[PDB]
């Protein structure tokens, strides 16, 4: 038919260290912020926590075997620094490495690409007992602990990824405080954004050093706005969130300079955050590629307004996912060749696409997940466009490998291929649409 992909194109699926592990205490490993805040009441859906999750830890072997069965090229975790350094810095938890020894060989043996995400939220609750990150010291530490991996994989893992979502670690983690380590100050908040992009491209500069083969990149989410009404007092009130979230990452990462409409908004308002001559530079080295997490348009309309922008957001009724989150698949068409217009020529990846729904699982092991399959393959489509006009995409990971730990929400939202049976062996179920994406893998074409 049409609608065929690059052969060589990375077809991939996605999971997080915290959300799928387990083994929160086990085999040396050290209480991370995520541990903390699961076990502070009121902070989890259900009271939900990481403590066992899908026992990945475990189970990995049986999960490698999952992914040669969907047939997917790349495979996208996260390694946890708390697991690895307990306190952060200082001692090597031997035990611990050995684990993500024995996946990547697995991985490897399977034909299957390790990409390998850095920093995915579990920051060591030793650094948060400083600091956490609005002590600089936690960025030089990161870098290490980015050493540290880069030397022990050489040979073997090829992309990296030093941070996923910078945005959200930083404002839901301590703006709104409802992510790890939970703290509510906007002011906090911006420092912490600017030391997750400074460890970053002090890692990036530890990656060319080693010279180890492979590419590194960042993962960044982004979320194009646009304007309910037709008021410039809208487009205004867009562009400013917008660049809240896009632009006030992009911008340091591939322009080296925060936004400077906002920039001076915040420091008119809150005070200046703590910078440090050539920050900037370290912040925006050279990178390989850039990795994309896509769910979602915001629709914004100006109405003061608590906050300073003065903007809300817009409750839409288009279909949506389990999270609310409105499905709007063109919107990642354009937000591909605008990070391609505005910002690199570097290669890009969705480093992360998919869809909550409420999955049923059926008597026989059976879960047709319809809505899922379609919400992907619109989402594809949208994609072999972008590909089809200028942007360098390179790979699509899909959120996620498995159901897993949706942070706040906890289990409560399934995002898999793969249904988690928790209550049960834990036992693994492959959904409809892992099925489905096998043959779009294979056959390298979706279709309409
Ligand atoms: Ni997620």
């Amino acid at each position: 038919a049409k609608i065929i992909f690059p052969e060589d194109f990375i077809w991939g699926a996605a999971t997080s260290s915290y959300q799928i592990e387990g083994a929160f205490n086990e085999d040396g490993k050290g209480e991370s912020i995520w541990d903390r805040f699961s076990h502070t009441p009121g902070k989890i859906e259900n009271g939900d926590t990481g403590d066992i999750a899908c026992d990945h830890y475990h189970l990995y072997r049986e999960d490698i075997e999952l992914m040669k069965e969907i047939g997917i090229r790349s495979y996208r975790f996260s390694t946890s620094w708390p697991r690895i350094l307990p306190e952060g810095k200082g001692r090597v938890n031997q035990k611990g490495l050995d684990f993500y020894k024995r996946l990547v060989d697995n991985l490897l043996k399977a034909n299957i690409r390790p990409m390998i995400t850095l920093y995915h939220w579990d920051l060591p609750q030793a650094l948060q007992d400083k600091g956490g990150w609005t002590n600089r010291d936690t960025a030089k530490y990161f870098a290490e602990y980015a050493r540290l991996m880069f030397e022990e994989f050489n040979g073997l893992v090829d992309l990296w990824v030093t941070h996923n979502e910078p945005w959200v670690v930083a404002f839901e983690g301590h703006a709104f405080g409802n992510h790890a380590p939970g703290t509510k100050d906007f002011k906090t908040a911006l420092q912490v954004a600017h030391h997750l992009l400074l460890s970053h491209g002090m890692a990036v500069d530890i990656f060319r050093e080693e010279d180890l083969p492979g590419e590194i990149g960042i993962t960044l989410n982004l979320t194009p706005a646009y304007p309910a009404g037709d008021s410039e007092k809208d487009v205004k009130a867009a562009s400013l969130l917008d660049d809240y979230i896009n632009a006030w990452f992009l911008s340091p990462v591939f322009k080296g300079s925060y936004p400077e409409e906002l920039h001076h908004i915040y420091e008119q308002n809150l005070g200046a955050f703590t910078t440090q001559p050539g920050d900037m530079d370290i912040i925006s080295r050279d990178i390989d590629f850039l990795g994309i997490n896509y769910y979602s348009r915001m629709v914004v309309r100006h109405k003061p307004g608590d906050n300073l922008f003065n903007a809300e957001v817009v409750k839409m009724e288009r279909p949506s996912t389990e999270m609310g989150w409105e499905i709007y698949p063109q919107g990642l068409y354009d937000i591909l060749v605008r990070v391609n217009k505005e910002y690199t020529d570097k290669p890009l990846y969705i480093t992360e696409n998919g869809a909550a729904f409420d999955d049923k699982l059926t008597e026989e092991g059976k879960i047709h997940d319809e809505k899922r399959i379609n919400y992907l393959g619109d989402h594809f489509k949208q994609a072999y466009k972008a590909l089809k006009d200028g942007v360098p995409l390179r790979g699509y990971y899909v959120w996620s490998l498995m159901d897993n730990f949706e942070w706040a929400y906890g289990y409560s939202k399934r995002f898999g291929l793969i249904y988690v049976d928790y209550e049960n062996g834990n036992r693994r179920f492959l959904k409809d649409s892992a099925l489905w994406y096998r043959e779009v893998i294979e056959k390298g074409q979706v279709e309409a």
